[PDB]
């Protein structure tokens, strides 16, 4: 039950992925010491609705209260935007955006480092991005997803980091979450052979310590069991005839929008 997108659908995904990407570009100047995450969420929502004439896919989804997720330091994912929550020097910060435009979803996140990098935050963010990028470079018709999960996990662990098991990338299109599940580690269960026009996300969560996570008493916030740092990047892609196209590319990405394995 993997959706194959038509060229008209893929074009709608390009628009929606571009808007999601542009939310993350827009917000970047506002990501500063002493800004609250509640404020950042406010800026993002206004932009999505008022300017982009889009909607947040996150708002209301399984009851999620805000328009974007903002996750700091040892928060793994689903960090809830909040006014007592102030950014400060050294923080690593994930903003994860999903927009619906013209029926189609675009889903992307990046890390921002606030004020002065700590060495360890820098390394973790860089390795996590490189883990996404290497997975992106493998995407092409006829490869299996199992191969890709296995490659991400190998790279990350070689750094003495760990891969979060509980959250995975996913098909995306008219549905926020569609088949397949894209696991960022090796599993016998995986057996999806990629085909031109599947669209999905890859979104590895990498912990500097151990892979175990815990959910907080707000019912949303996910943290490392061990309080070590955690980082995540996410891109929405379409499988093309000889590679992939990243639908959520930003100006700060250092990988090409179109990755071609063709002679
Ligand atoms: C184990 O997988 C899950 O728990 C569910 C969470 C439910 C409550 C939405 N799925 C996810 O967390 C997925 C994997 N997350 C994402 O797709 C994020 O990329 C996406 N932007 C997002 C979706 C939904 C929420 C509440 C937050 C972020
Ligand atoms: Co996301
Ligand atoms: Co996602
Ligand atoms: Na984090």
């Amino acid at each position: 039950a993997i959706s194959i997108k038509t060229p008209e659908d893929i074009e709608k995904m390009r628009v929606a992925g571009r808007l999601a990407a542009e939310v993350l570009e827009m917000i970047e100047p506002y990501v500063k010491p002493g800004v609250s995450t509640g404020e950042l969420d406010r800026i993002c929502n206004d932009y999505i609705v008022n300017e982009q004439h889009a909607v947040s896919a996150c708002l209301g989804y399984h009851g999620y209260p805000k328009s974007v997720c903002i996750s700091i330091n040892e928060v793994v994912c689903h960090g809830i935007p909040d006014d007592a929550k102030l950014l400060k020097d050294g923080d690593i910060v994930n903003i994860d955006v999903t927009v619906i435009k013209d029926g189609f979803h675009g889903d992307t996140s990046k890390m921002f480092i606030v004020g002065k990098p700590t060495i360890m935050g820098e390394r973790l963010c860089r390795i996590t991005q490189e883990s996404l990028y290497l997975a992106l470079r493998m995407v092409k018709p006829g490869i299996n997803l199992r191969e890709i999960g296995a490659a991400i996990q190998k790279f990350v662990e070689a750094e003495g980091f760990s891969v979060v098991r509980e959250y995975c990338g996913h098909g995306i299109g008219r549905g926020f979450h569609e088949e397949p599940q894209v696991l960022h580690y090796d599993s016998r269960e995986t057996n999806v052979v990629l085909k031109p026009g599947m669209t999905f996300t890859i979104e590895p969560m990498v912990n500097a310590g151990k892979k175990e996570i815990r959910t907080m008493k707000d019912g949303w916030t996910v943290k490392t069991k061990d309080r070590s740092l955690s980082a995540q990047y996410e891109h929405t892609i379409v499988v093309t005839d000889n590679g992939c196209e990243i639908l959520t590319l930003r100006k700060d990405d250092t990988i090409p929008a179109i990755i071609s394995h063709d002679e």
